Order: C-alpha cells, then sequence, then structure tokens
C-alpha cells in the first residue's frame, strides 16, 4: 500500500504545515501537523475542555463505530517550546492520503496549552518520530508509520514541504519526478527517539563550505533551523544591522535586509536554503525589525533541522531495520 496527502501551510510564514486526517467512521477529517519530532497522534475532542478549544475541529469518538476506548491509558506530553496537552486514548481507524491503519491510537485531549488553543488552523498532531517517544501509559504506542510499516510497499516515508505553498506527505513510496539529482542517503541514530543525523558542514551565501560535523534532528514540527551558536553568529554576520536581541528571543534583522543563502552538507552532497526562506517578518505587526529563521540552538541541547531547512529539500524518512534519512534538492 502507499499513500499521499497535500500538506498546506497555516498562514503566510510558514509557521507550521497541516494535513488532512480521515478518523473514525464515518470519517471524521482534522487537519493535523505531521511531526517528525515527536511520536503522540493526538486529537482536539469532544472531551476537550470547552474553553481551551477555540474554532479546532474536534474528534468525536462517540460518533464513530469503530472507536473503542483503550481502557486505562493516559497521555501527557510537553514539547521544545513550551506548548502540553494530555488525556486518555481511543483506538479507531486513521488514514492519511488514502493509507489507512485499523487499531491506530488516538490520543484525545482533556487539556491542552494555551499556544495550541490560540491556533485555530491545527486540529492536533500526527507523530513521526521513534515509537519509542510515545507517551502513552501504562502500555506504550506504536505511530501510524510504525503500524503501517509492514503493509507499505516500502518502508518509508517523505516530507517535500513547500515554500509559502502547499506540498506533499508520501507513504510507502518515493516519487522520483518530486526531486532533482539523487537522493544522499545519512545514517541516522535512534538513540534518542529522532531521525538523528549529521551534517557535514555549512557554507554563508557564496562564502567557503566550513566542513565540520553538526549533529541534529529532522523536525517538521519544527519551524526554525536551529544551529550551534558558532554557526548563527557567523550566517548573521553576514546581515547589515542583524543582533540577537534578548527582549525578543533571537536573532533579528532589518525587514529592508536581503539575506543569503545557508547551504547545509548532507556527505558531500548539499542543500541550499535560500536567503527568502530564513525571512519570518516583522516581530510585531508593523515593525521594521524581522524574526530570523536561523537561531541558536543553545540552551535547547540539540541542533534542530525544522521547516525552514527541510523544505528546501526533498526528505526521505527509511524506516528499514536500520533507518536513514536521504535528502535531494528539489
Ligand atoms: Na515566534
Amino acid at each position: 500500500s502507499t499513500g499521499s496527502a497535500t500538506t498546506t501551510p497555516i498562514d503566510s510564514l510558514d509557521d507550521a504545515y497541516i494535513t488532512p486526517v480521515q478518523i473514525g467512521t464515518p470519517a471524521q477529517t482534522l487537519n493535523l501537523d505531521f511531526d517528525t519530532g515527536s511520536s503522540d497522534l493526538w486529537v482536539f475532542s469532544s472531551e476537550t475542555t470547552a474553553s481551551e478549544v477555540d474554532g479546532q475541529t474536534i474528534y468525536t469518538p462517540s460518533k464513530s463505530t469503530t472507536a473503542k476506548l483503550l481502557s486505562g491509558a493516559t497521555w501527557s506530553i510537553s514539547y521544545g517550546d513550551g506548548s502540553s496537552s494530555s488525556g486518555d486514548v481511543y483506538t479507531d481507524t486513521v488514514s492519511v492520503g488514502g493509507l489507512t491503519v485499523t487499531g491506530q491510537a488516538v490520543e484525545s485531549a482533556k487539556k491542552v496549552s494555551s499556544s495550541f488553543t490560540e491556533d485555530s488552523t491545527i486540529d492536533g498532531l500526527l507523530g513521526l518520530a521513534f515509537s519509542t517517544l510515545n507517551t502513552v501509559s501504562p502500555t506504550q504506542q506504536k505511530t501510524f508509520f510504525d503500524n503501517a510499516k509492514a503493509s507499505l510497499d516500502s518502508p518509508v516515508f517523505t516530507a517535500d514541504l513547500g515554500y509559502h505553498a502547499p506540498g506533499t506527505y508520501n507513504f510507502g513510496f518515493i516519487d522520483t519526478t518530486a526531486y532533482t539529482g539523487s537522493i544522499t542517503y545519512t545514517a541516522v541514530s535512534t538513540k534518542q527517539g529522532f531521525w538523528e543525523w549529521t551534517s557535514t558542514g555549512y557554507a554563508v551565501g557564496s562564502g567557503t563550505f566550513k566542513s565540520t560535523s553538526i549533529d541534529g534532528i529532522a523536525d517538521t514540527g519544527t519551524t526554525l533551523l536551529y544551529l550551534p551558536a558558532t554557526v548563527v553568529s557567523a550566517y548573521w554576520a553576514q546581515v547589515s544591522g542583524a543582533k540577537s536581541s534578548s527582549s525578543v528571543g533571537g536573532y533579528v534583522f532589518p525587514c529592508s535586509a536581503t539575506l543569503p543563502s545557508f547551504t547545509f552538507g548532507v556527505g558531500s552532497a548539499r542543500i541550499v536554503i535560500p536567503g527568502d526562506y530564513i525571512d519570518f517578518g516583522p516581530i510585531s505587526t508593523g515593525s521594521s525589525s524581522c524574526f530570523g529563521g536561523i537561531q541558536s540552538s543553545a540552551g535547547i541541547g540539540i541542533n534542530i533541522f525544522g521547516d525552514v531547512a527541510l523544505k528546501a529539500a526533498f526528505v526521505v524518512f527509511n524506516g528499514a531495520t536500520t533507518p536513514t534519512l536521504g535528502f535531494a534538492s528539489k
């Protein structure tokens, strides 16, 4: 089997991407944030505290003939940005882009933090990291990918995120029409439950490439590119008037600037992030200070190749016995 679904930015900055997911019988379609940095599939639901729902579409298990309470199971998650959610668990039929899993754990939120409530466009998350990070207790649950894997034509999914445009998540096949050149594969460590890999270095604009190992994760649920402070300082030093602002919480730059590209290495290959991809717009409405898309990972304890980096590539998440990542230009 295979599945193919379109993923659409939630706003004009590509802050996140939503993908429609069918849950239950008859189908209830929710728009979920597919997150390769976490391992819970959780949704706004009929159980969510009413004051914490503001425009999201909810899953109602009582209206699904295939829903079953997973008795005694609970979940609670805290993300890198400080947001959180928790609740109980149902199993139900979940379909993505025509690919169906029966008996998927659907984590129903009883509580969500303010950042979730305030985002009316995201109805929940579908985690695509390794199932060792799943938070369901007392019986850990599998991701949608881990449950689908054995049925897929190939044990892979691909992320093809768009810049200010829709993209695609595919399950079970490589679309050889979706990228240019060849896919360069690189080793993955699953020791922390992430798609963790080592970039071979970077360049700023037309500058020389610096060979240096940068360990980090491929995380579709993170908007920005988080790299070591040395690398980030080297990037923003090429932008006149850029500075790190403690008050704003990262590097800002004049909205009048033209940003340089940023290149990252994948083995001997190179992925070029155009400068435009690194502009996240005014810090507040009408400001001439703009927020940068490359930020320091110092204090986060890991480098994160989030959407700013991933949307410059066709990315293969190879879930074979020994997982690997693949990157292609596009
Ligand atoms: Na922000």
